[PDB]
């Protein structure tokens, strides 16, 4: 199948912004909390949020060069975007581990995000129908 | 005319916990984030949250000694509780000053909390009906 366009990838990332999340995954923590940045970066050495992900989508980072677009399964497709989703969730759960509202939100976003990517892959790549889904692998 | 009981004060404070707030105003930021303890104390040196406020209620702080229970207006009643609500709000806004959603939530809570106190005052001191309400004046 043809790779998704960058516009399609941007639309996909845009679709990951849920009003229910209240901008939780869109905020650059290091910029918004300068006095906690060192403490945050200790626990979360790698930045990730939906602003960075939309920049990556717009640039072709998820769909160009060495990026895996279609893998041998749905789960194994759009690996760079899946890794970013996984890092967003990992950072949230690790740093906010003692706050149940945050962890619950993070897990809800994780499941939602992988389902959205799964659906997107299947819309573009019918040859991957019935293979392992990202929603089944990630958790 | 009788001051509220300690149990009534504890129930009032507990009524300030909203499910939708996800523990925003109940979490002890030091306790949930033990390694941020000293950093937080530096930004918000006088902590306030609904757990501390419930403890203060149990200790009789909101109605004993020099406390103003019923003033000349609703807004002028239960001043020590109102002062704690205000500190809770100020600390939230201080810490989250670069995150507009947090500030919006803190201001939403401020109004809700004062209105809860206002309604409580009017149930215990119906003579104050028609006087200035704290929800209008504490902004």
């Amino acid at each position: 199948a043809a790779p998704p366009s960058t516009r399609e990838m941007v639309q996909l990332v845009d679709s990951l912004n849920r009003r229910e999340d209240g901008g939780a995954f869109s905020v650059d923590v290091a910029e918004a909390y300068p006095d906690l940045r060192d403490s945050y970066r200790k626990i979360c050495p790698r930045p990730m949020n939906l602003i960075l992900m939309r920049q990556r989508a717009k640039e072709g980072y998820y769909t160009s060069g060495s990026a895996t677009v279609y893998g041998d399964t749905v789960a194994a497709s759009l690996t760079r975007l899946r890794e970013d989703i996984e890092l967003l969730v990992r950072n949230c759960i690790t740093f906010n581990v003692k706050v149940e509202s945050w962890v619950t939100l993070a897990r809800s976003f994780q499941a939602f995000a992988h389902r959205r990517v799964d659906d997107f892959v299947l819309r573009h790549a019918a040859f991957l129908r019935g293979t392992t889904m990202g929603a089944e692998v990630y958790e």
